[PDB]
């Protein structure tokens, strides 16, 4: 339409003319703000084959303040598309302005609490107040559109318009074409792309006013249950969406633009290492390969790399990490088998054309394999090859199933296996067999074996095979050339010529064969070997892949190595590759150009030899360096009180008064004589500290009050310097009604409530009309026992200065409430000299919240990436306490010792300085009268990488001074 560059037809998108398959992994730049580590993620994406990462900006973190968008620094969107087209990853963009996301107010600042008008809506308050974000945001995409030689090929307007309720028109079309209009207006020409939370046609071209140029919808067949990860319940297999999309779009590609990656985990549950095992590589192999099924053209995982939730930016439900059990651990790790999984089938898409001009059938009990137990969706073409999706007909069955193919080919039809034995599968798998498959121009004319990759050199073509273990596979090839084992046994190894064919059967074996026909090479693969191989793109005129190009996809090598190949490139007569080790590992490179004469690994002249059939060989060794990490309990930790509000000196007049007799808040009106919502004042983070000042008659008895601060949340209350008790909190308890004793009090005397409450996040605005992100947080209601509720007057604080936050750096959401961190104490040096020397391992002996600060030096060695992690132990049932831990300035850590579930905090490199001194501020909430203390707090690692990464930079991380806004 406004371009040319991304056009479309039925089967595909096409990129400057050549259709491409997208396959995308889901990578939130703003959970991962060192840009280093950016171009690490997106180059174990590109490993895996893939050629898009999607993303999403969130609104919250870059206009905390009306009228002041700030995506400088660490929020910065422009090294992050620079790190994509410097890996060679195509980007679809997804900037909201509402993402839900998992984030606190699914994106939505604060302030919009104050808007009066329906979020999501078409009326002009929300528009108006949308309006500043998305001309910058759009603005800032549109200079990288592909069109002006940038990464970005896709824009997502607003995410899951989907459900609505409460009056509103659903669907609005003219909601929708505003949001639309808005991205046009800031530049954006590249096609609109829209993710429908079930497929329900919200948006599909030919609806008229408000569609988007692609339709596209989301997927978690799987569901969320990490309690019980082997368990797949019967009917989830999705097995209708070709037949939808039919339906609903059919002139635009099939496209999924949030499938299951991992699972989100709440406060409480089981962790994400059992999500991890529910979305495993058996998950994968099934799933994946179902979607395939339906010729899927544009598909995104949803995480590929989840990252964490520092610094209070996700959601009341979630804690701090985001691991979400993806393919991509949290501290950046690629052990998980499913990634390596992943790398085949994304592997598979990439040099097999044929699979977007194939027509995909009905998926079939019979007729392409001998036995009901299987099903099989065909993609038929008659000269560029067909597939054929096998799996078994109940989905969940753990069973082994022999079964024989009749599949159809330009050479007529065959029952395989030709030479006698069968095929199986193997219980939780799937199979993409294919015909007429083209290496180059020589014809496969069938395999049953799935196709990891292929190349045509110029000393022949190689095509890459895999099977499971225990099975049987058979291959023709369209040839009159015979076969020759080259490599390995030829025992297990069948074959037959025929007048233009040969046939060759072969058992799965650990050890590789490698056969020859003509100028084909052959590699027979297990599964777990193939796991070790990589393809990355040879470029030869420069260091960098470039976009996954027809021309650079076929101009790519093939290595087998250990835990990483990151790229490779031919320089003279040296042929460069960049790699990760964790091991020992032996290097093989297939398909050494014919004038490559020495080996590079990491910038390092490797030793290599040469086989008999040309396979390069090389050793890296890896030995671990010694790691020193300090221990946290032996540091000089510096202790201040940071609920001095509680002592009777405290001074509150400085702080905003809880006076405002209207609410701004549509949702919910007040019950109360004054608001008491803390985002009517602008603080929407973080602890939050509510004083209520009343003259005492003598005959108080009770306080009752109803906080809520989101699921999870807990508070604490005192009457002067007496703790009258806490909300210790529950996962099911977004708020909790408490009725406190109060102490015999003085008649005529004044006195002083102080309510510590914990901001778990806002909500997440999920149906339209319903407005739940507007939520307050707060206090809801009280009762002073025999008092008018104007008898106090209040007063609050959240973060200091509210939407005029203080930490410009580190964003407005980083910081809450807290003395100490209203003073900004929790950035590196501050003003501790003078302080008591006490650690929160000792902690408190009563009620209250202690503020703690230590430096630590670090001096690992370059060339490594260790990830790092802290530890609060929970060896045994702990009484109730909270714990925020902030390093360098950054809140990397939120704790609740009687909910969990994470002990264990990883904290990158660019937070943490490897070679040079660190900060932690650790804040401990003892909601018990007998007050509280770490069990333990550890620095640990895991095993420890050789990576070919450069130098990560330190982020800004401004050191304390002294805030004049402050209340003292
Ligand atoms: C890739 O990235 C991943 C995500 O970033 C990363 O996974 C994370 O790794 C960290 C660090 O290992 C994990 O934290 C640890 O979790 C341990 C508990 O889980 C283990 O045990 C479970 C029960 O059997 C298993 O279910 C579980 O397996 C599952 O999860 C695995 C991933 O971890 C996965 O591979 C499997 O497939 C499976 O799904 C798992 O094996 C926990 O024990 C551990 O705490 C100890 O270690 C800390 C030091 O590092 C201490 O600070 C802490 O106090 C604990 O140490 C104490 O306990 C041990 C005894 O059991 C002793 O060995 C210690 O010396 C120490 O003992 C003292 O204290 C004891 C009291 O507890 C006492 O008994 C002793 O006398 C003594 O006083 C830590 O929390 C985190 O959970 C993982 N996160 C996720 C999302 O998975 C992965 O590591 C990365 N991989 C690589 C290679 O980089
Ligand atoms: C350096 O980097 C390397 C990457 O480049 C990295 O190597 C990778 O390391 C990970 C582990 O961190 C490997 O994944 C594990 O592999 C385990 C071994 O099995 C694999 O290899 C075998 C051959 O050697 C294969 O036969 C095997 O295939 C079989 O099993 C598959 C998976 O179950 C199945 O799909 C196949 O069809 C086939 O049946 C497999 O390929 C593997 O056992 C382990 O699986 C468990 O953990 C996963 C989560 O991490 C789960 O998703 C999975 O379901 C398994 O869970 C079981 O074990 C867990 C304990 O960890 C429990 O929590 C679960 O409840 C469950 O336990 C039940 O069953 C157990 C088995 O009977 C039993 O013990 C329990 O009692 C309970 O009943 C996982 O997939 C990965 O393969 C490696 N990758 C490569 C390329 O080599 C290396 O580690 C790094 N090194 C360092 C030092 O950091
Ligand atoms: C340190 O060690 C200590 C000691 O071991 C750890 O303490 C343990 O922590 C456990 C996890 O927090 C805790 O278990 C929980 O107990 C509560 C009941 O008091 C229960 O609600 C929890 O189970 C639900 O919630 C979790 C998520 O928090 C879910 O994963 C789980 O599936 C359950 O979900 C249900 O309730 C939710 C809230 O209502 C719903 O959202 C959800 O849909 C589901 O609701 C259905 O079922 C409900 C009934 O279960 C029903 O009401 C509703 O109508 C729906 O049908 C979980 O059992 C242990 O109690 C606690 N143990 C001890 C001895 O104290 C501590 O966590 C560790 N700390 C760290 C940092 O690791
Ligand atoms: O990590 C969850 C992820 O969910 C996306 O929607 C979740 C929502 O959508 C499904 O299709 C289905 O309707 C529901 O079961 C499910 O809750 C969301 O778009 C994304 O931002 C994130 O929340
Ligand atoms: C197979 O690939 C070769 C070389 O790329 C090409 O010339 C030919 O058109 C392809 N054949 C088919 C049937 O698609
Ligand atoms: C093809 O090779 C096989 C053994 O690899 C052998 O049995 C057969 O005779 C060969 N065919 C011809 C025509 O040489
Ligand atoms: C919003 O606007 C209407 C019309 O001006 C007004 O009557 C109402 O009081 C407002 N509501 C809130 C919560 O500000
Ligand atoms: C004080 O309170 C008690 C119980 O709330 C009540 O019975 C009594 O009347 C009150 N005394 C005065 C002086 O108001
Ligand atoms: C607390 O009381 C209020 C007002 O009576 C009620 O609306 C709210 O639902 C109650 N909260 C809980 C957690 O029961
Ligand atoms: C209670 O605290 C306030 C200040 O927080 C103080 O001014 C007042 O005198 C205290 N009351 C008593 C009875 O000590
Ligand atoms: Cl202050």
């Amino acid at each position: 339409l406004l371009q040319k560059y991304v056009t479309w037809d039925d089967k595909s998108l096409f990129i400057n003319g050549e259709r491409i398959m997208i396959f995308s992994g889901e990578f939130h730049p703003f959970r991962l703000p060192v840009k280093e580590l950016q171009l690490d993620i997106f180059q174990k994406v590109k490993a895996l084959g893939f050629n898009c990462v999607s993303f999403y900006v969130d609104w919250a973190l870059v206009e905390g303040k009306p009228g002041e968008y700030r995506a400088d620094g660490i929020f910065d969107l422009e090294p992050f598309f620079d790190a994509a087209s410097e890996a060679g990853i195509y980007l679809l963009a997804r900037p909201g302005p509402y993402i839900n996301a998992e984030s606190s107010g699914g994106g939505f600042p604060g302030w919009l609490q104050r808007v009066n008008g329906t979020l999501r809506s078409s009326d002009k308050a929300y528009l108006d107040a949308t309006d500043n974000y998305v001309s910058h945001v759009a603005a800032t995409i549109a200079k990288y559109q592909i069109t002006n030689g940038g990464p970005i090929i896709l824009y997502q307007p607003e995410n899951e318009y989907t459900s609505g309720c409460c009056g509103v028109e659903f669907p609005d079309p003219v909601y929708m074409q505003y949001v639309e209009d808005q991205a046009r207006n800031a530049g954006v020409v590249i096609p609109l792309i829209n993710n429908d939370a079930s497929a329900s046609g919200n948006n599909a071209p030919g609806t008229g006013k408000g569609a988007v140029d692609i339709y596209g919808h989301d997927s978690y067949p799987l569901g969320f249950d990490c309690a019980n990860p082997t368990v797949w319940p019967s009917g989830d297999l999705p097995t209708n969406f070709r037949t939808l999309h039919l339906e609903q779009s059919p002139t635009t590609p099939y496209a999924i633009v949030q499938f299951q990656g991992g699972s989100y985990d709440p406060w409480g549950g089981p962790g994400f290492a059992a999500c991890s095992e529910l979305l495993n590589n058996e998950f994968e192999r099934v799933f994946y390969k179902n979607d395939f099924s339906f010729q899927i053209a544009i598909m995104n995982l949803y995480m590929i790399f989840g990252g964490t939730n520092w610094g209070n930016l996700g959601y009341p439900n979630g804690y701090t990490s985001y691991d979400y059990g993806s393919a991509v651990t949290e501290s950046r790790n690629i052990t998980r088998e499913k990634y390596s999984e992943l790398k085949l089938l994304g592997n598979f898409a990439k040099v097999s054309p044929g699979y977007l001009t194939a027509s995909p059938g009905n998926l079939t009990t019979s007729g392409y394999a001998d036995t009901t137990d299987l099903t099989v969706t065909p993609l038929l073409g008659n000269s560029t090859g067909s597939f054929f999706v096998v799996r078994h007909s109940d989905y969940s069955s753990e069973e082994s199933t022999s079964y024989k193919l009749r599949l159809p080919t330009s050479a007529g039809s065959v029952t395989i296996p030709q030479l006698g034995g069968t095929l199986t599968l193997n219980g939780r798998d799937s199979k993409i067999h294919v015909t007429d498959y083209n290496v180059s121009g020589t014809n496969i004319i069938y395999s049953t074996a799935e196709v990891f990759t292929w190349k045509k050199f110029a000393d022949g073509k190689v095509l890459v095979l895999y099977g499971g273990a225990g099975e049987h596979h058979e291959l023709a090839i369209s040839t009159k050339s015979n076969v020759t084992v080259i490599e390995g046994s030829e025992s297990g190894i069948s074959s037959k010529q025929t007048s233009s064919s040969v046939v060759v059967g072969w058992d799965v074996s650990t050890t590789r064969r490698i056969i020859q026909v003509g100028d084909l090479k052959i590699l027979l693969l297990d599964r777990n070997s193939a796991y070790n191989y990589w393809v990355p793109q040879l470029a030869t005129d420069g260091t960098s892949p470039g976009f996954s190009t027809p021309e650079k996809v076929a101009s790519s090598i093939i290595v087998k190595a250990g835990y990483l190949v990151r790229t490779a490139y031919l320089k003279g007569s040296g042929l460069y590759l960049t790699a990760d080790f964790n091991a020992t590992t032996s290097v093989e490179v297939i398909g050494v150009p014919s004038t490559a004469k020495n080996l590079f690994i990491n910038g390092d002249k490797t030793s290599h030899t040469v086989d008999k059939n040309g396979i390069w060989s090389a050793t890296v060794d890896y030995n671990a360096p010694d790691i020193s990490l300090p221990s946290l309990k032996d540091l000089d930790w510096k202790y201040v009180d940071t609920l001095p509000e509680i002592q009777s000196s405290y001074d509150d007049s400085l702080w905003p008064a809880a006076d405002l007799k209207q609410t701004k808040n549509t949702l919910r009106s007040l019950t109360t004589p004054t608001s008491l919502y803390s985002s009517d004042y602008g603080f929407h983070t973080g602890y939050l500290l509510y004083r209520g000042h009343f003259t005492a008659t003598g005959n108080e008895s009770t306080f009752a009050i109803d906080t809520q601060g989101g699921s999870a949340f807990g508070s604490s209350v005192w009457l002067n310097g007496t703790y009258l008790g806490s909300w210790t909190g529950l996962y099911a308890n977004s708020d909790y009604n408490a009725t406190y004793n109060l102490p015999q009090l003085q008649a005529g005397k004044t006195y002083v409530i102080t309510v510590v409450i914990d901001n778990m996040g806002l909500e997440e605005n999920w149906t339209v009309g319903e407005d739940l992100m507007k939520t307050p947080r707060g206090i809801l209601n009280f009762l002073l026992a025999g008092r008018p509720s104007s008898a106090i007057s209040w007063k609050l604080t959240g973060n200091l200065g509210g939407e005029d936050y203080e930490d410009k750096v580190r964003g407005p959401l980083n910081e809450g409430g807290l003395y100490a961190e209203r003073q900004g104490f929790h950035q590196p040096e501050p003003p501790s000299q003078n302080w008591k020397s006490s650690s929160p391992l000792e902690g408190l002996s009563e009620a209250g919240i202690g503020f703690y600060s230590a430096s630590f030096d670090l001096d690992l060695p370059k060339g490594w990436d260790v990830p790092l992690f802290l530890n609060i132990g929970n060896s045994t049932t702990p009484s109730p306490y909270r714990v925020q831990v902030y390093v360098n300035g950054y809140q990397y850590a939120k704790y609740i010792s009687n909910i969990g579930p994470q002990t264990s905090f990883p904290v990158p490199e660019g937070i943490l300085n490897y070679r040079g001194t660190n900060w932690l501020a650790v804040t401990l909430w003892a909601l018990d009268s007998a007050g509280g203390k770490l069990e333990s707090l550890e620095l640990s690692y895991t095993t420890p990488v050789l990576t070919a990464l450069g130098e990560v930079e330190s982020v800004d991380q401004p050191k304390y001074k002294k805030r004049k806004g402050a209340y003292h």
